[PDB]
């Protein structure tokens, strides 16, 4: 399963080399391509942009994305899974990173927006969450997660594409937290549709109290905690390996349900699969709020 992580302008490029599964540095300015350490690099929009100064617009970004549209799949290329990020700071970046999602879902990657910019800007997050599969919100200081559990963070994001495509509990529209995330349930209803909309908590662990750590990691952040309370329904997903027992994955399933209404109806889930080994990933999907 091959991964690709794309930051795109300068918080992205920055967000890239701290990471540094395949890195794609996407830049609308060339300049700051050599103080890149990916190894493809792009600049887009060349022709649009020639002869101007470097600039703080969106439009341009979006415009100079869809211009080197070709070179944008080329190295894309063979991608079962795309991060595309513009990372901390707005830029041409914002308005280039979700045509780059676009594309890449266009070639069939699955592809999740991440967000490590704080909201409630937004103009960036409304337009990245048009354009992915799912969108993952994660503070800064978290980013390295991404790629240092990408399989079973890959897990979580494959559950969450397969919900969005049955509309399982009539889920239309999804975002995923993962760590403690500044946002409270407001600065997500104005970005989010109005009916099945969900909210996603992720959470990885492994060793000697990996099963109820996972779990309570998923349901930690503010805004999962304030939306089991009230959730009509809750799906939830606990993955492991060959090594996962009966016993972490009742215990992770009991941890979720007393969080949630006495009156909610969970859907469970447990898999084992060999590819995690001493890993493990609990997702809950809380809706109907």
């Amino acid at each position: 399963a091959t991964l690709k992580v794309i930051g795109v302008g300068g918080g992205g490029n920055n967000a890239v080399n701290r990471m540094i599964v395949e890195f794609i540095a996407i830049n609308t300015d060339g300049q700051a391509l050599n103080l890149s350490k990916a190894e493809s690099k792009i600049q887009i929009g060349e022709k649009l942009t020639r002869g101007l100064g470097a600039g703080a617009n969106p439009e341009i970004g979006k415009k100079a994305a869809e211009e080197s549209r070709e070179q944008i799949e080329d190295a894309i290329q063979g991608a079962d899974m795309v991060f595309v990020t513009s990372g901390m700071g707005g830029g041409t970046g914002t308005g280039a990173a979700p045509v780059v999602a676009k594309i890449a879902k266009e070639m069939g990657a699955l592809t999740v927006g991440v967000v490590t910019r704080p909201f409630s800007a937004a103009a960036g997050v409304e337009a990245m969450k048009a354009a992915v599969d799912t969108l993952i919100v994660i503070p800064n200081d978290r980013l390295l997660d991404i790629v240092d559990k990408s399989t079973p963070m890959m897990e979580a994001f494959k559950e969450a594409d397969n919900v969005l495509r049955q509309g399982v509990q009539g889920i239309s529209d999804l975002i995923a937290v993962s760590g403690e995330v500044n946002l409270d349930f407001a600065d997500v209803k104005t970005i989010m549709s109005n009916q099945g909309s969900a909210l996603m908590g992720i959470g990885v662990s492994s060793g000697e109290n990996r099963a109820v750590e996972a779990a309570k990691k998923a349901i930690s952040s503010p805004l999962l905690e304030t939306s089991i309370v009230g959730a009509q329904g809750v799906l939830m997903n606990i993955t492991g390996g060959e090594s996962l027992s009966l016993f972490e994955a009742q215990e992770a399933a009991d941890i979720v349900q007393d969080a949630a209404d006495e009156d909610v109806n969970m859907i469970f889930g447990t898999v084992i699969n060999p590819e995690l080994q001493d890993e493990i990933v609990v997702t809950v999907i809380a809706t109907g709020f």
